[PDB]
């Protein structure tokens, strides 16, 4: 059982946000996915709470209205899973937790993973556990079990490592590797305000494949071609090509029936206002859409356009993926 070495964290213990750039839904069936850990993050600060047992959560994340209250019971389970995993006993002296960072918690942004990653790093500091990224990622994965469900590993992996990540089901579980990229990704991420059930939509897609094996196989193959090109576009640093491929990916997502009217409105407006590419991101049928801008100034025009002309764009965020290398 781990005992606290520090009385208060002084580090910057964070978990990155996440957007799926390519391959939501198709990844379930063996295709390669591109997941982006964004710069924007959740921070966890910890300090000892002498004589006061348990974990006191001071959650001040800039979450969308109602989100924190909705997710609190899951968060309780999640934090306790991390605490148990790391063998931390708070039955005597507990902990005060402060949760901050600029990441806006909302469905589709991997905010729950960001939370448990930040918490795992903060615990590692306070208890001087010297956790590797691998160990942080596992702690987060375990904790993610407290939210529903089930975690693929993509959210926690993006939250602990950051940057661009190749995600595939291989031999025969989730396999992750970093993607090297030399350019900044200027993203507009848009929340619909609608929460969809990952499990239901995935199972609906499973049923579509069952009902139309030949048609689904074609869409699946069409996807593998897009992500193959997406990888090359990334290696080249051709953002215009990447954007075009994002659009093509969205088209395939509509064909497996994971879009909706609100998402269509957002992507249409994004493209109208000069986005290189725009698509739903993640589960679909609600959640977030993601648009790629060529620059920061061109991102301004898209945000302007969405605010003015797209009422379905309930929440609008400027997110960035920092380059991995010089
Ligand atoms: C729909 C899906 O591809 C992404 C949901 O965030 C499911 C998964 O990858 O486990």
């Amino acid at each position: 059982m781990s005992k606290p070495v520090k009385s208060k964290t002084t580090g910057k213990n964070i978990g990155y946000g996440k957007v799926i750039l390519f391959g939501e839904h198709f990844v379930v069936h063996g295709a390669e996915a591109i997941v982006a850990g964004i710069s924007e993050y959740t921070e966890c600060r910890l300090e000892i709470n002498p004589g006061v047992p348990g974990l006191q959560v001071d959650d001040q994340r800039p979450a969308i209205p109602g989100y924190i209250a909705q997710k609190r019971d899951e968060q309780i389970k999640a934090h306790q899973l991390v605490l148990d995993h790391l063998k931390v006993d708070l039955s005597g002296d507990g902990l005060k937790m402060f949760i901050g960072g600029p990441l806006v918690p909302s469905s589709g942004i991997g905010a729950s993973a960001s939370d448990v990653v930040a918490f795992s790093r903060a615990l590692s500091e306070l208890y001087q556990l010297n956790l590797t990224d691998e160990e942080v990622n596992l702690s987060a994965f375990v904790g993610e079990g407290g939210y529903h469900g089930t975690p693929s590993g993509a959210d926690n992996t993006a939250a602990t490592y950051g940057g661009l990540i190749l995600y595939r089901r291989q031999n025969g579980k989730s396999v992750f590797k970093p993607i090297a990229f030399q350019q900044r990704l200027y993203l507009v991420v848009v929340g619909t305000g609608i929460n969809a059930s990952t499990a239901k939509v995935v199972n609906d897609v499973h049923k579509m494949k069952q009902q139309q094996p030949v048609q689904f196989k074609r869409l699946y193959d069409n996807y593998t071609h897009i992500v193959s090109q997406a990888r090359e576009a990334l290696q080249k640093g051709d953002l215009q090509r990447l954007g075009q491929l994002m659009n093509a990916n969205h088209d395939l997502c509509r064909q497996i029936d994971v879009s909706c009217r609100e998402l269509e409105s957002i992507v249409q407006t994004c493209r109208t206002y000069g986005a290189l590419g725009a698509k739903l991101s993640g589960t679909g049928r609600g959640g977030i859409a993601v648009a790629l801008a060529a620059s920061s100034d061109q991102r301004d025009a898209i945000v302007k356009g969405l605010k003015a002309k797209c009422p379905e764009a309930k929440f609008i965020w400027r997110y960035t993926v920092q380059p991995s290398a010089a």
